[PDB]
Order: C-alpha cells, then structure tokens, then sequence
C-alpha cells in the first residue's frame, strides 16, 4: 500500500494554514472552553481538502472582484471573483470561496487595482469586519472601511491583501477571536459545509497547535493563531494521498542534530494532532527538529507524557 | 535509484517564487536582451537551493527587525533581523538573506509593530526602493519611505510585509526591472555567492517562464514577473531530493481531462525549464492541466515544436 510520510521540514520552515505567515511555534492548551471548527487548513491524512481549504498558503485571507463605492463614506462594496478572476460559482458544495478567512475580526490589510485601460495602478488602505453583517463571501459580496473614497474605479480588477488584524476598545486581546467562525451568508442563511468541530477524545489529551503571531495593526489585538495542520501537510497529503491503514498516525518529533526523539504525537485522519497533556504550555523545542511517521496505532493508543 | 518527479499541480495552483502571489499563466519568449539571473525560485532538480531561495512562499520580500526614524522626514531604518527574528548572520554563503527581493524596483506594503511591554500595535504604509543605495540586505539593513513619522517606535520588532510595486514618471511600465539584480551591499561591494545566470543553449529553444501579474500601487509599474521554477517546485525537490539521472528532464505538459498532451518541455537539471519555439506567446492551456515527468533524456533532445 502506498506509504504515508509527513514533509521533512521544521516548524519554523513551515506556513500557518489560516493566515499567509509563517508558523512560529507549538502550543497545547485546553479547548473545552472554545468551539475548535477551523475551515481552513483541514485535510484528511488521506489527501481530502476540507472546509474552505484550498493548496496555496499565500491565497489565504485575499480576496478578489471588483468594487463600488458606498457614496457618503469610504466603505466600498466588492463583489467577489473565483481567485483566477474568473465568476463567482455559488452554487459550490463549500462553506465559502477557498481561502475565505474562517474568524471573527477585523483583517486590515490592502486594496490594490489597475485600470485595464491604460495600466493606471493604485493602492488603498483597507480594512474587513468578518463579524459585519455585509461579511457575505458565500454570496459572493464582502464590504471593506477604506481610508479614501474617489480613487477606485468601478469594473476594474481589485484586490485585497491580508497583513493583520486590529482592535478597538478596553478590554484588550478581546479581539479578534480566532475560534468563532464568521458567517459566511450573513443573515441570509446559516453556514453550510463545514469541516466538522475538532475536540480531543482520548483521556489526558490535547489539541496540539500550530501558531503563529498574526502582525497587529492597531490597538491590543490577540495576534494568536492556531491551526490544526501545517499548510505544507495539506500541500503533501494532497499530492500524496496515502491511504490510511488506521485512524490514527504515531509521530515523533525529532532532533536531526542529536538523532533523539522529543516527544510523540496522534495525527488523526481526521486531520489534527494531539499530545498526553495537560495544562496550557509553549513547546519548546530545538530549530532543527521535524515530524516523522512512525506508525499506524489504533485509537486506544496511549501517548508518552509530552515532555 | 530514487525515481524523480514533478508535483501534480496546475499552473493555477501554484505559487510564484519571486513574490508571494499564484501563478497565473506560462509565458516564453526570446530572452537574449536581458540576463536572466533571479535569485529566487532558484533549485537543482537534485533538491539543492541556489541564490536566496528559501522554502515558504509567503515569506518572499518580505523583511523583519527593529527601526529607527530619521529625523527630518517620514523614512526609517530597519535593522535586519533573520526571519525567525534572530540575528542576522552576514557571514552565510549567501548573496542576502533567503527570500530578499530579486530585481530592481519600488515594492510597496506596510510595516507592523507591536511594543513588547503592552500588546500595543501599529501599521504603517511604506515603501522599499531595492534600487537605492540605501538598499543594503546583505549588510542588514534597509530603507522604506513611509507615509508618517512620530508613530514608530524603536527598538521593537517591526514586520515589512509587500503587497505590490509602484512607477514613477512618464515612459510607463519603465520599472520594475524584473531581469536587473539589486546590489545587496550597495555601495559597500559587489553582489556574491549568486545563482549563475540563465540562458537556452539549444538552437531554436526559449525559456519557459512561470508568470504572474504583481499587484500595481501607483503609476504605470510593468507588472509582469517571470519565476524559473514554481515555488512548489522548489518545495517538492527540496523534499524528494531525486538524483539527476542526466542533466535535462522530459516534461509533458498533459490535460487530466482529455488524457492528451499539449506540449513537452525540458527541465534543466539545474534548475530551468525551455521549450521549442522563437517569438513572445502567451500559453493557452486548459486550467486543469499540469506538468508531468516522463524521462531523462540527453541534452541533444529536440522538443516537438511546442504548440
Ligand atoms: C490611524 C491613526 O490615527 N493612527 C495614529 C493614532 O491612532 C489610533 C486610532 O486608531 C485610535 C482610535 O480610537 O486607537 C489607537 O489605539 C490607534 O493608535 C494605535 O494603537 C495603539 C494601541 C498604539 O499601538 C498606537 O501606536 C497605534 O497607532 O495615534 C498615534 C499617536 O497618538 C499615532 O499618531 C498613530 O499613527
Ligand atoms: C498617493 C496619492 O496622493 N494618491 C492620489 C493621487 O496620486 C498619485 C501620486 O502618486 C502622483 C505623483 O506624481 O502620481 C499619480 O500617478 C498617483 O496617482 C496614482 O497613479 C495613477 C496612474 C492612477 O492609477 C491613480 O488612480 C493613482 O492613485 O491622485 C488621485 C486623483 O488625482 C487620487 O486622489 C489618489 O488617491
């Protein structure tokens, strides 16, 4: 049967699935508290894309269409291409285009466009509330507060470009809230097609993370973000597409440098991993270490204590 | 001897190695005016990463470090700091950090900072003039024209994260110069430690670019930008790291729909790809199609004139 691998490559060598960054560092904490139903970077082991996950890292959180000023304001109102510019297709068995940003906050970031006319360019500073009723990517329409008005012409080109998040008000790192999906319709209707919730199972286990530190642009945001899968693990399982001989993967992360292993993992099929712990805690591990398949176990498997 | 292959992607899945956006179209054409010699997207098929190319793709152009104002106007100065925010070591064989940007031109984006004691958080436009004299990578540091002053603290970690490219004056489309490397020290020496230049040695072959169109923020900026190798390419040798059974890879760009091949093209050993054909042509090519490894063949190979 045609073996499973994971990519060879360190954490730090790696990308965030739910943000163009790279990853940063493992973290393990409680999830009880939280509802764990990321939608992008979900892949089954066996090279299933799940949710709204899609291969490029970099075409996470971009959105692309043209836009109409708001008269009145310097929000503008764009309606959404498919990324290759091509129409919007609704009607896709997906809970939103492929890489639509899955929490609730405020992504700044900006719009950029070209008159096909002449090759005239222009940039603007933008910024998208996910948690705003006129948050409707499924139906193809998504409304940015921008820091102009007059300079963006209508049927042109425009795109927009992640960089962080902000935040507003006391009560700091109230926002934004990686864990609480955005709706996708807007009022109009509930979510559709989702990646299912993500919880650990197994007695004395946690979720493993893979985090990074979005870049804040203003206020006290919680720049934390986890995602369950390295967008490169999707990018491998894809290309892949291993069968699984069980339900659960046995890793160990390891050293290349002393050749020892730190500690052991469960990737799930389902796609997420987790670790025997208990407590929130950084990882803390050597640069240079990587996962490694190293077997099929079943699901009463019992992990070594992470360090 | 481990069998070598080439991801199972579309043009369209794929990102561009010299700026992190996708792909968008395969683009050929005579290349004699110019010296092809980017940096970026640069790898053996043996897995071997040339020039400043490093792994992820969403962290091409894109700078890390702190920053110090300079009195008298609204421009700062970012001391280099390697990407996972360490020091910067001069002393690496390489032409600039990994991921620097490869060509001549005004790259605009936004710089992010967050005071380490608060959670505190800014965002500021700003623009990098490769250029420059002041454009000094190599020597960790770097110069960006910025949209203000005052807001900007020092000594704390500031993110430069690029979004598209500017042009200035009449005689549009006269920058960026894609095909013009930067002086990675400046003034101070000569650029060191490059991927050799590229050039079709075989009568009657061009060069087959991976194109994408960079995002314009003002002016009439050429936009077009020409990687050797998709970023995943790059990723996927890296991983398998086949030996070279020769020096030039017969590839098949085939359609998965209709089961037929539309053309074939070499995969130079060293990492570039040239087909048959004399003239500047966009490529049409059925968005599903992708390349496919058939063999080795010598480097007296004539391609069937490609489409
Ligand atoms: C966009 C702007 O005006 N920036 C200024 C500035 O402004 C800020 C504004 O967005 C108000 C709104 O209530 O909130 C502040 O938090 C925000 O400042 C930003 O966040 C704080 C936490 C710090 O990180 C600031 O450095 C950051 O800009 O005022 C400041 C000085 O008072 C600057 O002039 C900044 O460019
Ligand atoms: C930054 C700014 O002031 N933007 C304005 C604007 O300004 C432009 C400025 O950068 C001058 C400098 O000589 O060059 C212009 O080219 C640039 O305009 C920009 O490029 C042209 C080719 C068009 O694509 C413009 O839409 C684009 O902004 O003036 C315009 C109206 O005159 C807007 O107010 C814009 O926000």
């Amino acid at each position: 049967t045609k073996p499973f691998t994971v990519p060879i490559l360190t954490v730090e060598e790696m990308s965030n699935s739910r943000f163009p960054i790279p990853l940063e560092k493992l973290y393990t904490g409680p999830s009880s508290a939280f509802v764990v139903q990321p939608q992008n970077g979900r892949c089954t082991t066996d090279g299933v894309l799940l949710g709204t996950t899609q291969l490029s890292a970099v075409n996470i959180c971009t959105f692309r269409g043209d836009v109409t000023h708001i008269a009145g304001s310097h929000d503008y109102i764009m309606n959404l291409a498919s990324q290759n510019w091509n129409n919007y297709d609704p009607t896709e068995e997906i809970p939103a285009p492929l890489g639509t940003p899955d929490f609730v906050g405020k992504i700044q970031g900006m719009l950029t466009q070209t008159t096909r006319e002449d090759g005239s360019t222009r940039a603007h500073k933008a910024t998208v509330s996910t948690g705003s009723v006129h948050f409707t990517p499924k139906l193809g329409s998504v409304q940015y507060t921008t820091d102009t008005n007059n300079d963006l012409q209508t049927g042109q080109n425009t795109k927009f470009t992640p960089v962080g998040v902000i935040q507003d008000g006391n009560n700091h790192q109230n926002e934004p809230q990686q864990w609480v999906l955005p709706n996708y319709s807007g009022r109009t209707g509930h979510n559709v097609h989702l990646a299912p919730a993500v919880a650990p199972t197994f007695p004395g286990e946690q979720l493993l993370f893979f985090r990074s530190t979005m870049p804040g642009c203003s206020g006290y945001p919680n720049m934390n973000l986890d995602c369950l899968l390295p967008q490169e693990w999707v990018q491998h399982f894809y290309q892949e597409a291993a069968p699984a001989q069980s339900d659960v993967a046995l890793l160990r992360f390891v050293n290349p440098d002393t050749g020892r292993v730190l500690f052991e993992c469960k990737l799930h099929k389902s796609g997420y991993v987790t670790v025997a712990h208990t407590g929130p805690h950084d990882l803390v591990i050597p640069p240079n270490g990587y996962f490694r398949f190293d077997s099929w176990v079943n699901q009463f498997y019992t992990l070594a204590p992470m360090g």
